[PDB]
């Protein structure tokens, strides 16, 4: 089974802000993207047991419209322009499942957004596949 990383703790934010609006986050909150464009989360900490393929998958909320996000692993592009595609509502919270190749140990994971914004973003669950 998988383990759940907080968007809003354990990470490096980059013109995104912790908040508390809408509510149905899990722990302490959810991020906001501020920027179009350069607002990231970065996870420093991510700890697998073994190297190859995870499940990726972020709890989310957007309100409506698709918004993008580019995804590095350990510094490396590796997802250009990943579609988020709306929840409906800002409390209402959807998951979307990606899967990318990550190595044994501690890994860096971080969502950029690149003109579109980006969705509200509660937690990253990573899975073996
Ligand atoms: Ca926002
Ligand atoms: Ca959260």
């Amino acid at each position: 089974t998988g383990t759940t990383y907080e968007a809003e703790t354990g990470t490096t934010l980059t013109d995104a802000v912790v908040e508390t609006l809408y509510p149905g986050y899990t722990g302490s909150g959810y991020v906001n993207f501020n920027a179009y464009t350069n607002s990231a989360i970065e996870w420093n900490a991510i700890n697998n047991m073994t190297t190859g393929t995870k499940n990726v998958k972020f709890r989310y909320a957007l309100e409506s419209g698709t918004r993008n996000l580019d995804i590095y692993v350990n510094g490396t592009k590796v997802l250009s322009n990943e579609p988020f595609t709306e929840t409906g509502s800002w409390s209402t919270w959807g998951e979307k499942t990606i899967q990318v190749a990550m190595n044994s140990g501690v890994n860096t994971l971080r969502i950029v957004t690149t003109g579109t914004e980006g969705p509200n973003m509660d937690n990253i669950t990573v899975t073996a596949s």
